[PDB]
């Protein structure tokens, strides 16, 4: 099938670390690879190991598969919705350079601004909808 990794992004740890990462992996079962494979890294930055090599290439990995996706759904969602492009350009921006944030604010902007209408500005500039009807 189609499923993450069940094994330990750190694989080469004793028992005390086993339940750690088995403990942390049942809560995210459910989750996709890069989902897991982030929060495993985040503890085992504290580690210090031969893991290290693991991180290195599974941060490329996982920028190449998110980069190629975002990179295919930008070029299709280029044709379509305008709040979509938005969207998909901070999601491919992104998917190149996870260390540059800040833009969520930007893209939350845009995305409700696709869906502010003057009908809601005009209802809302006096306050909170003053006596409308459904």
């Amino acid at each position: 099938d189609d499923t993450p990794p069940p094994p330990p992004f750190l694989a080469g740890a004793p028992q005390d670390v086993v339940k750690a990462f088995f403990e942390l992996l049942k809560k995210d079962e459910t989750k996709t690879d890069p989902e897991i494979e982030k929060d495993l890294d985040a503890w085992v930055d504290t580690l210090g190991g031969d893991y290290k090599a693991k991180f290195e290439t599974f941060k490329k990995e996982m920028k190449a598969k998110e980069a190629e996706l975002a990179k295919a759904h930008e070029e299709a969602v280029a044709k379509m919705t305008p709040e979509a492009k938005k969207a998909d350009a901070e999601l491919s921006k992104i998917a190149e350079d996870d260390s540059l944030n800040g833009i969520q604010k930007a893209q939350k902007i845009q995305a409700i601004y696709k869906t502010l209408p003057q009908s809601v500005k005009d209802e809302l500039e006096k306050g909170i909808g003053p006596a409308v009807p459904q």
